[PDB]
């Protein structure tokens, strides 16, 4: 294929800009922001190539009326996802909270036990083994270790507080099933993967506290 | 002929994104690495259509040893530049040095008293009021102390050397023409405006000693 690198690290340099495009325009699919990709490519062309059809002022502002408007639908679509999933968060806790076998802490976590487990309660300097599955209120798987590959370890005091706080209620052997508000787990900002205020449900088996 | 948005702003975001990459390419070149544009733009569309001939594992490899060739060009011409201003640079300090009332130091220093001015002359300690102009060799200006207006004063230890011994020579109100070897300068590294190796031709007028 490539003869060498003037052609290898140029394919490379642009197959990177792709790659930085398709992710992109990923972001603004979010949004409901559908951008034209024939006219992305010839715009691209267009000036690798010294003819764009718009005039340096014309891309400038272009660009940010276009990036106002990127930046006002995501925070919209923020603080509405964020007052929703705080009160579906709220019912959803409410509702599971009173089921059998199932507790509330004195922090709002809401736990069920599944299996006690024997040996040494964790605190909060110990190392735990666990494996576990963590997945939004309405179904959404967001991470499984199972499926990543093998059991991970952490100290207790390293992870988010609905598991420093929920992992005590059991002991090596167990197994427990976290309920955790958006306070004790990643809040209004949340991270990639776990929206604004979102409670999340994590089914943990723990193997190891060490 | 844009219609939309949808259109223009892609093609806007497009085009300043080629225009960010020949930009990278332009400097590129000034370092004699051409990439081919043609696979460039092979790749943004291979990529754009999750069909890149790399992969995204190749593709960082390939871009990091690209990074180690453009690193390293740099380094090739910065010393290329050096020995090529040092050479140029000698050639014009010898036949300046040969004209009538000019004067070669010990150091090297190449300088031309044009006033001698009267007074005190400049010991280590002082500080001296002066205004300069300075340029490299080939006539370009890096600096003019007259266009902001006022004269700079510092103290005359706290210099490059060949100023130090320079003034020196002159007393207040004195004229001097400094014509500066690197060493006495920035030397092989230079700053921004001062190329590696640069001689420096300065003329200054001496104000003050205080
Ligand atoms: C940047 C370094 C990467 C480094 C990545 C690893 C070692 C891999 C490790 C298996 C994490 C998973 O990566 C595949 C993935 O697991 C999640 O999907 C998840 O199920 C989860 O919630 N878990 C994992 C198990 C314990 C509870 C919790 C957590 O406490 O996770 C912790 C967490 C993110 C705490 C933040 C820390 C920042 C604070 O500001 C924030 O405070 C609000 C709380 C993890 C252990 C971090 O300490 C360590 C890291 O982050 C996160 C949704 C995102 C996370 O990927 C990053
Ligand atoms: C708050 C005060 C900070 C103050 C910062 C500034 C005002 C910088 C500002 C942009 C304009 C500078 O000039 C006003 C400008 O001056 C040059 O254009 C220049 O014409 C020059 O070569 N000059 C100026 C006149 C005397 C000769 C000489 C010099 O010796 O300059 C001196 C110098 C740089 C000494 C270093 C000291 C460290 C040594 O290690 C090095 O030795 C290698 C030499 C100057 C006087 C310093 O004392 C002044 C300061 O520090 C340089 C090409 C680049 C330099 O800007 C970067």
């Amino acid at each position: 294929a490539f003869k060498n690198d003037d052609q290898k690290s140029a394919y490379a340099l642009g197959a990177s800009l792709g790659r930085y495009m398709e992710n992109s325009l990923k972001e603004q699919e979010k949004l409901g922001i559908k951008l034209d990709k024939d006219q992305l490519i010839a715009g691209v062309q267009d000036a690798f190539a010294d003819k764009s059809k718009l005039s340096d002022q014309e891309i400038e502002q272009t660009l940010q009326a276009f990036e106002a408007r990127v930046k006002s639908s995501a925070q919209a679509k923020m603080e509405k996802d964020a007052a929703d999933n705080e009160a579906k968060g709220k019912e959803y806790r409410e509702k599971f909270a009173k089921e059998k076998g199932v507790k509330t802490s004195s922090t709002g976590l809401v736990y069920q036990v599944v299996e006690a487990g024997k040996g040494e309660a964790p605190k909060d300097s110990d190392t735990v083994v666990v494996n576990y599955k963590g997945t939004l209120i309405d179904g959404k798987e967001f991470d499984n270790s199972y499926t990543r590959g093998e059991p991970l370890s952490f100290r207790l005091d390293g992870v988010i507080p609905g598991w420093t706080e929920g992992l005590k209620n059991i002991k090596k052997g167990g197994k427990i099933k976290l309920v955790i508000p958006p306070e004790l787990a990643y809040g209004k900002a949340g991270v990639p993967g776990i929206p604004p205020n979102s409670t999340l449900v994590f089914d943990v088996e723990l193997l190891d506290v060490k």
